[PDB]
């Protein structure tokens, strides 16, 4: 699992349209605190959650996505990324339950996420 916090770095050579929802995303990640478990990844094993890798196929955090975005070779269109976020709401309702806080702040995030992209498109 990566080391320290994703570095805010906003670069140029990328779309404006997935520059955009970088800087959303980034802002989520280290500025929201309904955010706090959905940051980075998890050591499953390690916080004794035992089946979460049986159960969630396919793992994402922000994290993970704001690291492909900097990397790049992963994201060419804004809706593979809007994919992978999709996906860490998804697999917080499917292993902690919909009823969960855990799943009300996914939510949250999700709702947030959405207004930041709303605002920053006027």
């Amino acid at each position: 699992l990566p080391k320290n916090k994703h570095v805010f770095h906003s670069d140029q050579r990328l779309a404006p349209e997935i520059r955009d929802l970088y800087d959303c995303l980034y802002k989520l990640y280290a500025e929201e605190s309904a955010s706090e478990y959905f940051r980075e990844p998890v050591d499953a094993l390690r916080v004794g959650a035992w089946n979460y890798y049986s159960v969630i196929t396919e793992p994402m955090s922000l994290r993970t996505v704001l690291d492909y975005i900097v990397q790049g070779g992963r994201y060419s269109h804004v809706e593979q990324i809007m994919n992978d976020v999709e996906l860490i709401w998804k697999n917080c309702e499917r292993y902690n339950g919909a009823e969960s806080h855990l799943a009300a702040d996914a939510r949250r995030c999700r709702a947030i996420l959405e207004k930041h992209r709303e605002r920053l498109a006027d």
